[PDB]
C-alpha cells in the first residue's frame, strides 16, 4: 500500500483526502501531449466513488489506479509501434481478446466515434472511454437478447427505457 | 426584424456578432432562479449554428428566437397554475399534442430522466431537453420500425449504430 499512499499524496494536489476529476486528469498521460480526455476522466471518477462526492479517495482510489494500469497494459500491448495510437486491425485483436464479436467495418466506426485526435486511429484515453462505452452497451444488450441469437426484439417504450438505461 | 435585431444586440454581449452558449444562457430564465439548464443551451445551439463556431450569428439568432418562444408557448399553456414546473398530467397532455404515443408510466420516467430540481415536476428548460431527447430517439425508432406497428427487431451491431447515431 505504501507505493500506492505515495502516488496518492502526489496526485491529491489540494491534500484533501479526496481526489477531483481535474487531478486525476492533471496526473495522467494519454501519450499524445494533450489534456487527458475529460469525459473519460468522468467515467472513472464516476465509476469507483461510492458517495457521490465528485472524487474519489484513497481506498477507492487503489480501484482506479488498478484499472487505468490494467487499460495501459492492453494499450501497450497492441500499439505495436509504440505510436500512441492503435489502429483498426490492433483495435480488433484488442477487442476480440475481451471476447467482443463484431465485424471488420464495426471497428472503423468505434474509431470515428471516440477519436479526438483525428486521425483514424485512437489514442489510450479515447480507447478507454470507447471501451466503457462499448461494455455498457454490451451488457444493456445481454439484458435484452433473451435467446442468445445476436438479436433484440424491442417495442417503442422498451427502447426508450433502453436507451435511458446507458444512461 | 428590427424588434428581432435589438434582442440579438442585447444578447450578443461582446458584440462580435455571434452569440455564444454562456451568453444565451445568461439571457434566458427557466422561472425557477436558477441557471438555464446548460445542456438545453448547447442543444439548442448546435442545432441552430450551421458552421460549427459554437454560437449563432443574427439569422440562425431568429430561428432560435422562434423555437425558444414556441416552446414557451407550449409550456405556458400546460401550466396550469403558473407554478414555474409542470407535473405528469400536464406533461402527458403536452406530448399528446404533439402526437406522442405514450403510456401514463412512461411520463414519470421522463420527468424522473431530466427534471434537475428534485421535485417531480419539470420545469421549462428541463422540458425542452427532454422533448428535444424524445424528438430524436422517436426519429431513430421510427427509422427501424419497418411495418409501423411499434417494434423493432435489431442486431447487435445494428443496435450499436442506432445508440452511436443519437448522437
Ligand atoms: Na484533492
Ligand atoms: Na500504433
Ligand atoms: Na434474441
Ligand atoms: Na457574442
Ligand atoms: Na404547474
Ligand atoms: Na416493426
Amino acid at each position: 500500500q505504501s507505493f500506492l499512499w505515495n502516488v496518492f499524496q502526489r496526485v491529491d494536489k489540494d491534500r484533501s483526502g479526496v481526489i477531483s476529476d481535474t487531478e486525476l486528469q492533471q496526473a495522467l498521460s494519454n501519450g499524445t501531449w494533450t489534456p487527458f480526455n475529460p469525459v473519460t476522466v468522468r467515467s472513472i471518477i464516476s465509476m469507483f466513488d461510492r458517495e457521490n462526492k465528485a472524487g474519489v479517495n484513497f481506498s477507492e482510489f487503489t480501484g482506479v489506479w488498478k484499472y487505468i494500469t490494467d487499460w495501459q497494459n492492453v494499450f501497450r500491448t497492441y500499439d505495436r509501434d509504440n505510436s500512441g495510437m492503435i489502429d483498426k486491425n490492433e483495435l480488433k485483436q484488442a477487442l476480440s481478446g475481451f471476447g467482443y464479436r463484431l465485424s471488420d467495418q464495426f471497428h472503423d466506426i468505434l474509431i470515428r466515434k471516440f477519436d479526438r485526435q483525428g486521425r483514424g486511429q485512437i489514442a489510450f484515453d479515447d480507447f478507454i472511454q470507447g471501451c466503457i462505452v462499448l461494455q455498457r452497451l454490451t451488457d444493456i444488450f445481454r439484458r435484452y437478447d433473451t435467446d442468445q441469437d445476436g438479436w433484440i426484439q424491442v417495442s417503442y417504450e422498451q427502447y426508450l427505457s433502453m436507451v435511458f438505461s446507458i444512461v
